[PDB]
């Protein structure tokens, strides 16, 4: 009845599997999850250069989703790359996982702490806090100091580091909830919530619920003004397939 | 399967009916709506004095809801009176309608305009924008300059004034969506959305979807720190029934 | 000549005595202090639930004060519960102790540190800093980690903890003054100011001086717009005695 | 018993008379007002260049006041020139009239409007709003578009323009109080308050009450850190008389 | 001696010519301007979708510039697309034209007004104001309500509309300078500055001077932390040529 | 061809020499540096009192510079004393060294750390961060805890303390660049940049490049509104020589 395209903005199939599993686990009856990733791009997003590439990969999948007539989209990287670009191209609502996780956090706690993977991505999360208006609601931001793909390397080291950092955050930061800062951390939320007795929030699952909510409310992206469909123009070279509508 | 207590913070049964109808219209399969209002309080909330009274009325119903073992609560007045107080008392999540409407607005538009009823309540909405962190996302705030209960007087004047103000807001404000600033405007959202071809958002319906989402995510109010259950103490006089837990 | 109603929002007579003593100690010649507390409510305010109850208790006393024809009111809890509600109901000015202490602090120092009692009340103080616009003027917020009523238990432990925390704040925070974050700390200000050679500010005494100042200036709460007397309506049950005017 | 030096930062004796009259009118029993102005400087302050000159003139009088052993000081220009410099040099508290008027405004209204004299001084008032943290509390800023000294030219034109602008501000701005943006407007506050039935606030009178309040509280400028007495050094030329202490 | 790559992020050669002419007109002796545009992309940037495409086009040229060993780069669209991504990839400094124009404006005026082309791009300029921290320095933002490429259509209509809007801005906004909000407006700055007797600032010319300044200071992008070279990884498909270093 | 007056706001000839050397080292071909200091004032600026004195000393030199017909001015103290006053008096652009250093820092790094000399001057730097709008771009502010003139005492202790503090800042703060917080640190920038492999920015050299840039762009201070020449009036006593124009 409801079809939601969950887009992993990086090209890692391993991370797409983790994201897809988290999305399906919370999906309402009648909801089909279409877990996808770009055909071309970057295996993991670890900075501004990676984000710019990922943004176009998102748009390629948004185009595919709109052609399929999906009800909504999820951008499944914690930088929410190409969010507003995607909202212009898509008819159905587009929700970022950082956006969704932060939104949910303010509903269950006064302040939250972010636990992400790489230190150099903290600035990206800081920018999003300011952009979304949740800076005052964020007590602290932390990184476990590992490459993004360490969450998929099977060692369990990244997962243990997340757990330890969450425990330390709840003791030190003066926050009531944890926002997981990675699509690769998606399947950790439930176990950490049960273990630590506080909301540990995965943006993937949260974004799925936001799309479902908006669809049930009969609400989609405003095509009045800022997020209207892109102005009609000829796209050249590698970009010519992005807007056939 | 899921029971959500939707609390009208004012004592108007007429407004409770409007709020209850909007909540049931969007409720997911398996969701039961318990539309309630305080036994004692104020017929409509039109200022800070009214809000303080309404806040205690909310708590009385929160207590009743928790005794019944409901899955979540909705505070159905645009000032979200007693929101954090309710989150302390309740186990299940508590979502305000102003909170929910503003949250939804940022997901479908870059900026939104608020249309409320009385001018003196604009300051309350301004304070909430700052508190929730959506001040930059709000292009303008407007009032139709009628008493709150004019929405329930059967004349249709308030409803027409809302429509006209929404049209003018979309032309002048530089916004892409409308946030309805009253529980009494709840049943107007769908018709105005279809008519104006932009998201016109009712917080009542939005808050219901937020509660459903949080319950499906296995998330509830953090009892770690700020929103923990109230400290054990003896309440005197009229307040003695508020915390029997 | 000038009568000021100093309202302890909690029901502790012990704290009312401390607050009353601090108010009378600085009162100008011709000023009578009416130290009161609600007939029904909470013994101490330690969270949002407690604040909501205290707010209505304040209003009950505001009503009594206005009937007596007092020149002004003081809300003597560091959360300033029901401040704007009280300003609507009262004719004479209403000053919160957090408000007054913060206002005074900016007049004698570039930045101040707050020392309150319970950790879970720090968020309430943070919210007030943002609401009043003094966030940039506050270097740090601290709690001594004891129940509010520990200040009245006769052990002197809370008083010693305040002193030690003030010393540590002045060494570490980069602030020039201390704002005491409790009505129960009211009588500590003078001794700590003399001992530490910096302004240690009690909001109770400060608020009394603000009321006296406004009365001498011939200024009272604006009844134009936002803080006008509450709209005429029937209050039901426990609330029916709040607005007989 | 209490001696307060009220410093007009400009060299206009006419404005010093207006400022002195406003200060004495509200002074508590036992308070002596010492109305002064710099021996050298600028007849009126109408920009940043004028402010820089006025700041040094303030310091010259602060030095004189401290030599006389006055209990406190008032800086009686709406730009509060040399406020922090004065607080370093003086032992007793130093209160600016813009500072005091804005502080009082937030105690009697949710939002205020500023009415000053020259348009080019609006930016100075804007900067002070941000510095003091009252930007959100200011609904609008207006200028009557006349030279500062027009208030002293005997025509009554400036006074009528202030009145008309206050009436228009209360109708349009969505504010509950007026802050007078000139030391030359000081004696207009009472009449406008009575006429318009809202708080029309003069910073001169307000600052006097703030000094009296701080003295009665046993509070003075913190000499710990930022506002400590200036570091011991040799001042050359025209400045050699500024710090003989 | 100094080679600066000035990148037009859109594919319009006409706009590249305008941008190149403005860059060469102010270039210091010894400075060579390399005016370029992407081989693939969008003819004009008129929204978030266009920006995402332009960002990758910028990166393609950044790669080419770094291979050539240029001293610095300029991103010549008013949305500064891919600015931080470019700073990661490039060794020499990368300056956006919106960034440079806003920076220059604060050095010659207290507040500035922005005049851009399309209304839907105003939100992009608003976001940059917040990101760069110049929101308080911007009095107003305006659009002439024409397509971006109207500046290159030879009619002179867009140019006249810019002039008229600048005149109206200086009369109404309370600003002292104009920031031109288009790379297509680059060659209008000098004539408008001379005509209106105020700074009318072109970001293209300003950014060139910023690059020259940084090179002369011996300063380049920090490779410590956030703007370090992208993490070593395999780029697939259309993106494989972006990082051969 | 281009003459830039670089004003040391303090009276230390030793610091004037350091400032002058840094300015000449980066000056473009054809640029003459006029390194000056006030005839009367303070040997070093270490607080608000010192700043007020320095501001008038700056104006005395601005007057001299304008009489000589210089192309621009630099205010060479990290508090940028009398910046807006100087912009009113001068025809050519006036750039502060704190202003210039902060501006440059945002062009080469996401966030910067400030290293100044005396702790009591940190508040002045904090105020400038807010005024210029770079608060979010500043990760931390540090002082080496020595008198300002320790940089000129020949011991090399201050220079070593700056180096050590820069190393610690880059390890702890999460910043990519260092802003030197003293005119006395001007000649340290190049060596520290080469040693630490990050941008270590001197405001003196940066401000010189900003003046050169503005002159080449044909841009000067706006005389429309806020920064117009001071209103024509008689200056008395020591101030009578400040505005002979
Ligand atoms: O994973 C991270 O830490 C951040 C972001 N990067 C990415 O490839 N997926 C993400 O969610
Ligand atoms: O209705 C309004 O305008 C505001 C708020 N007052 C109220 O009684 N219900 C509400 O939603
Ligand atoms: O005391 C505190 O710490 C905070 C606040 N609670 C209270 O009962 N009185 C108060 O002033
Ligand atoms: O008067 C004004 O408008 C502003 C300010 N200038 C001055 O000479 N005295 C003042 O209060
Ligand atoms: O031109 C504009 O209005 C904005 C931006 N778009 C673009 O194609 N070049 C620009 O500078
Ligand atoms: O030097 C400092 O630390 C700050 C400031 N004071 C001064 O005399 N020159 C300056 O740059």
């Amino acid at each position: 009845s409801v079809r939601i395209q969950v887009i992993n903005p990086n090209t890692s199939l391993a991370m797409t599997e983790t994201i897809g599993a988290a999305a399906r686990a919370v999906a309402a009856p009648g909801t089909e999850i279409l877990a996808v990733c770009p055909r071309a791009g970057v295996p993991s997003i670890e900075g501004h250069f990676d984000e710019a590439i990922a943004a176009v990969g998102v748009l390629e999948q948004i185009r595919a989703g709109r052609e399929q007539g999906v009800d909504g989209h999820v951008i499944a990287s914690f930088g929410d790359p190409g969010l507003l670009a995607a909202r212009e191209l898509a008819q159905g609502p587009v929700i970022g996982i950082a956006e969704a996780a932060m939104h949910m956090a303010t509903m269950v706690a006064t302040r939250f702490s972010i636990v992400t993977t790489l230190p150099r991505t903290l600035i990206i999360a800081r920018h999003l806090l300011h952009q979304y208006g949740f800076h005052q609601h964020c007590a602290a931001l932390h990184a476990i100091d590992l490459p993004v793909l360490a969450l998929e390397d099977g060692s369990g080291l990244a997962q243990e580091k997340v757990r330890e950092r969450c425990i330390r955050a709840l003791k030190e930061d003066g926050s009531g909830a944890i926002v997981l800062g990675s699509g690769g951390m998606a399947t950790l939320a439930q176990q950490l919530t049960r273990e630590l007795r506080v909301p540990v929030i995965d943006g993937v699952s949260a974004a799925v619920k936001m799309v479902e909510s908006l669809v049930a409310l009969g609400l989609a992206t405003s095509k009045h003004g800022d997020l209207a469909f892109p102005e009609k123009k000829a796209l050249s070279g590698q970009f010519q397939s992005l807007n056939p509508f």
